[PDB]
């Protein structure tokens, strides 16, 4: 089932997922490492969360809980802070949210958001195989 609103054209969700923009979003509850989070992703026809703006972040954590830490679909594979996109769209044009002091570790090769106070939600980078929940997201369906 899908949900749709329209465009002012319709845009069209999964009927689970949460709708912004030109993206559809699904928060992953099941804790898995990294690799398999994209996975889960993939397997249902989308990527990692890639997060283009400061109003998408401003919507998807809304739908967190805050006692947990969220992978996103950014990494750092070869360990020399070269931190790359899951869509392959350049890390240095695009917005960066990192934590104070974060990132900070050469092998925490994958990049999660978090809820630290004061500060609140923001990215810290984090060892890939540990297990966590997840952000996928696809493009909007049209129709
Ligand atoms: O773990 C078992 C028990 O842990 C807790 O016990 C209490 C805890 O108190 C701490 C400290 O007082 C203090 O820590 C601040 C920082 O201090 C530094 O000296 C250093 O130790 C930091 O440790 C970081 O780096 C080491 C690398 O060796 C990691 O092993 C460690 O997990 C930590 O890394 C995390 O945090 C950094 C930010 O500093 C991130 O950049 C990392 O990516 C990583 O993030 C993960 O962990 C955080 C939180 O754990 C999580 O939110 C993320 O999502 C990632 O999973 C150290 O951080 O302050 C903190 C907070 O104010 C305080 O909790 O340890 C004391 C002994 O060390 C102990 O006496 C305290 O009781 C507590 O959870 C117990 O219930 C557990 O049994
Ligand atoms: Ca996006
Ligand atoms: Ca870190
Ligand atoms: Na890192």
């Amino acid at each position: 089932a899908l949900t749709c609103f329209s465009e002012g054209a319709w845009g069209c969700c999964p009927a689970s997922w949460k709708s912004f923009g030109s993206s559809c979003y699904f928060i992953s509850s099941e804790e898995k490492v990294w690799s398999k989070s994209e996975q889960n992703c993939v397997e249902m026809g989308a990527h990692l969360v890639v997060f283009n703006t400061e109003a998408e972040q401003n919507f998807i954590v809304q739908q967190l809980n805050e006692s947990f830490s969220y992978f996103l679909g950014l990494s750092d594979p070869q360990g020399n802070n070269n931190w790359q996109w899951i869509d392959k769209t350049p890390y240095e044009k695009n917005v960066r949210f990192w934590h104070l002091g974060e990132p900070n570790h050469s092998a925490e090769q994958c990049a999660s958001i978090v809820f630290w106070k004061p500060t609140g939600w923001g990215w810290n980078d984090v060892i890939c195989e540990t297990r966590r929940n997840s952000i996928c997201e696809m493009n909007k369906i049209y129709l």
